[PDB]
């Protein structure tokens, strides 16, 4: 019936009671009451210096009489103006050795202050528009950005820092999106989105609840204004030790609404970043009254950045396809297309990608089917991602036709446009500290270290962000290796095969610089040794699971000699039974092949024979070789030039169901024409080097540094609208798009790397989550 002593509480309160928490306008179902005794406005959000010493009015929104600081519920700046106190802003920044809490406080609380549409770009306006964010900044922990995940929109983006998962993997894919199980549609407007069905992973509110950590809930119905919410969060804080949450959220909407009207460069964006910045300065004074501004640990996070796109860049369907009322278009910054009805024949995948391939010559969008996709992106494994999808430009949409906002995003997670902020203040997190770029991902592990909590199963690195902490309550643990390698000698003489084909510690010391890759799933694999290169050769699968070799900034580069083209020759210490036979890339047509280690660059004409073992062979398509051929010869080069040689561990990938993940035998779905020869989806390499590029890779003293990529392994070249032309003109290209993460190849094999160096394994864990970007 009444709200009275109830405004805000905690706890949910089932039917047919009528309730009082923070969403029950959203639901319809707050009391009569609500209005009159919750959200109370009058005389504004801050005490004046008349008020100073008043008798308690109840009709006041907050407080400035010698009970409030008893009662928890005076105005922010109370004590600023009343007992002559400083903004907690204006105040010298010192250093938070150890959390300052009261007694009855058993962790340092969090508070995650979520700022929507915030490009990390805003932070170079600094302490003239943003004076306590720039406190924050500079004074606690911070990177220059942070990698949002792909859409980047604001649901997945927002969902993932809750899970830290992947939207393919916790079902938030776009801010629409439509599932063919339920029959439904999903939308950022509507009721649909809070049916629970929609929602998948474990986000840190759950996490906190399941062991027993109250958390703050998270949610706010937009008519209640943000004066009231940070008001209601110092109001929870001052509750009792057993009632108290030890996690809080505040979800701000700005600056992305002015970002979309005035794009992000536009003076109208001082006044959305002041408006925020007040905010945040009502939260650390409120704070700082409580005795609490040392206590609380601050999360300032963004979700994604905001770019300059205006309805005049804006490609339309109709322009390429003739059947625009047989699709569904999700449009914008990205494309997804569907079948507009269910029950419709004519509709055919294949069609639609080869009508949008490379038409117009400065086109502003690219076909994908989602398997295609670039891995980095991990937008694939769900039913509600369609298969046919639109990567976009930055600084251009496309719609379906012409009868279907100064800036917007949603672009690839790579574009500096889309990076948004990240800053930690307080006790846990360090001290004028700058750390390098990150992804958004990672946050839920370090938000679950901060509160105490075993995290759930995520994409985080778990230690890759150590290096943010003054105390880590989490340590890294290298997994330990499954299948032990064999080291097989001669055994085999070179007339016992019949494969239609026709033709130890210095090895180690300098083509293995970082350890051997460790094995984390069982199977039978043998480690082959050669003076140029080391492979673990995998029995199943009749090739390496991974080719390691290195080369110096000196080092020269050789042809293939033209009485060796076709060369293949067996492989004296691996059965014929466990090889790979030439007869079978005969009869398949379409099937040619590659070796892994290059003949372009061994260190002899002798030497050179090792490369064309059967052994370091791998499937390839000729429209592929172009792409590998141009990599091997001149790239790999080119790179030991400029960065004073680099170590290579190069491989084979096999994910049909494009889960990002190591395929097992059975879900392997191509194999070489009438042979158990598997064909790959893609082809990795892990391009490391020493960070201190005047030293070189085998004498690297210091730290690492690396590059990687998962080629995608492809019939064709259609991807690269200028693969008529030179390789020099579209593959590096082509291979940049496909950057990767040390981590993504570590799912998509099951190996581990850098096993054996000098640095500290959570170190090593921050340089397999590097990408390099090309930004
Ligand atoms: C990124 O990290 C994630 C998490 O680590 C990785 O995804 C995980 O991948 C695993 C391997 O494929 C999956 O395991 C399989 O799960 C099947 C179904 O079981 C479900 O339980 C999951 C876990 O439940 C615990 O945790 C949740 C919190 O997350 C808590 O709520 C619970 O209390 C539990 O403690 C749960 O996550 C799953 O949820 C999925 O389905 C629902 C729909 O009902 C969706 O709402 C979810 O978003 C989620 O969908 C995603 O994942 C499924 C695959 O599970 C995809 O199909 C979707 O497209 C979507 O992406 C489930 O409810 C098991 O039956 C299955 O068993 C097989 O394999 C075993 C051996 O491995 C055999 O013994 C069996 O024979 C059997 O065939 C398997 O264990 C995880 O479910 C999945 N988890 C998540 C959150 O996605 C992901 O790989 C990482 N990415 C990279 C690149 O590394
Ligand atoms: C329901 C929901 C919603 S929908 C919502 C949230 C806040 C305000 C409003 C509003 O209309 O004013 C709407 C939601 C949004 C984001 C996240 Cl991370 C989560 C969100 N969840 C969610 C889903 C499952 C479990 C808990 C919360
Ligand atoms: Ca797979
Ligand atoms: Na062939
Ligand atoms: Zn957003
Ligand atoms: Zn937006």
């Amino acid at each position: 019936g009444s709200c009275k002593g109830r405004c805000f509480e905690l706890q949910e309160v089932g039917p047919p009671d009528c309730r009082c928490d923070n969403l029950c306008k959203s639901y319809s179902s707050c009391c009569h009451d609500f209005d009159e005794l919750c959200l109370k406005t009058a005389r504004g959000w801050e005490c004046t210096k008349d008020r100073c010493g008043e008798v308690r009015n109840e009709e006041n929104a907050c407080h400035c009489s010698e009970d409030c600081l008893s009662r928890g519920d005076c105005c922010t700046n109370y004590q600023v103006v009343c007992k002559g106190e400083s903004h907690w802003v204006d105040d010298d920044c010192e250093e938070i050795k150890v959390p300052e809490c009261p007694a009855g406080f058993v962790r340092p609380p969090l508070i995650i202050f979520s700022v929507d549409g915030f490009r990390a770009s805003y932070m170079k306006k600094g302490s003239k528009v943003m004076p306590n964010i720039e406190k924050l900044r500079s004074c606690g922990t911070h990177a220059p950005y942070m990698r949002p995940v792909y859409p980047t929109k604001t649901f997945p983006n927002l969902y993932t820092l809750a899970t830290g998962l992947y939207p393919e993997s916790h079902g938030i894919v776009g801010n629409s999106m439509y599932d063919p199980v339920f029959d439904a549609s999903f939308h950022l407007r509507g009721r649909e989105k809070f049916n629970h069905r929609w929602w998948g992973g474990q986000p840190l509110w759950i996490t906190a609840t399941k062991q027993g950590v109250r958390a703050g809930t998270f949610f706010w119905s937009v008519s209640i204004p943000h004066e009231r919410r940070i008001l209601t969060i110092l109001q929870w804080l001052s509750l009792p030790d057993n009632e108290r949450p030890s996690v809080y959220a505040f979800y701000s909407e700005q600056p992305d609404f002015s970002g979309h009207k005035y794009g992000p460069f536009g003076p109208e964006m001082t006044n959305p970043l002041r408006e925020i910045d007040k905010t945040v300065g009502q939260l650390m004074d409120g704070l700082k009254q409580l005795r609490l501004h040392r206590c609380v640990n601050v999360i300032f996070v963004g979700d994604h950045g905001m770019e300059d796109v205006t309805c005049d860049r804006t490609e339309f369907l109709s322009n390429y396809l003739t059947n625009v009322d047989d699709i569904t278009l999700v449009p914008g910054t990205l494309g997804r297309i569907r079948a507009k009805s269910i029950n419709n024949s004519k509709y055919d995948p294949k069609t639609i990608i080869a009508a949008l391939t490379c038409k117009k010559p400065d086109q502003h969008f690219k076909p994908y089917m989602k398997q295609h996709l670039p891995k980095r992106l991990h937008y694939a494994n769900n039913r509600r991602i369609e298969d046919i999808h639109l990567l976009v430009d930055r600084r251009w949409h496309v719609a379906r036709k012409p009868l279907d906002f100064q800036g917007d995003h949603g672009f690839d997670n790579k574009v500096n446009s889309m990076q948004t902020v990240f800053v930690g203040y307080g006790p846990t997190f360090k001290y004028r500290t700058k750390v390098p770029p990150f992804e958004n991902i990672e946050l839920y592990n370090v938000m679950c270290d901060l509160l105490g909590l075993k995290p759930a199963p995520n994409n985080g690195t778990h230690g890759s962000l150590n290096h943010l902490l003054r105390t880590n309550t989490f340590r890294p643990t290298m997994p330990d290796e499954v299948s032990r390698p064999n080291y097989p000698g001669i055994m085999y003489l070179q007339s016992e095969f019949d494969l239609g084909c026709t033709c130890k510690g210095s090895t180690k010391e300098r083509h293995l610089l970082y350890g051997r890759p460790a094995v984390l799933y069982r199977t039978s694999y043998d480690i082959l040794y050669h003076t140029d290169f080391e492979s673990g050769y995998s029995e199943i699968f009749l090739m390496p699971l991974w080719t390691s070799y290195t080369i110096s900034k000196q080092a020269e580069v050789s042809s293939i000699p033209e009485h060796l083209t076709n060369c293949v020759r067996p492989d004296v210490r691996v059965s014929p039974g466990f090889s790979q036979n030439c007869l079978a890339y005969k009869n398949d047509k379409q099937m040619s092949y590659g070796f892994l280690f290059p003949p372009y660059l061994s260190s002899s004409p002798e030497a050179k024979y090792d490369a064309f073992l059967v052994t370091n062979m791998v499937p390839m398509y000729p429209a592929f070789k172009r792409v590998w051929a141009y990599f091997q010869r001149v790239l790999v080069k080119k790179y030991a030039s400029e960065r004073n040689g680099v170590n290579v561990i190069s491989g084979p990938i096999f994910d049909y169901n494009y889960d990002g993940l190591r395929d097992t035998e059975d879900e392997i779905k191509q194999y070489v024409e009438g042979s158990s020869i598997p064909v790959p989806t893609h082809y990795y390499s892990i391009i490391t080097s020493c960070l201190d590029f005047t030293q070189p890779a085998d004498k690297c003293d210091g730290p690492l540094s690396v590059s990687s990529f998962i080629l995608p392994h492809r019939p064709d070249n259609d991807e690269s609208c200028a693969s008529s032309e030179d390789e020099s003109k579209w593959v590096e290209e082509l291979m940049k798009m496909h950057t990767a993460r040390v981590r993504d190849i570590e799912h998509l094999t099951g190996l581990d790397f850098y096993r054996k160096t000098s640095r500290s394994y959570s170190e090593i864990l921050t340089l397999k989550t590097y990408l390099h970007t090309y930004e």
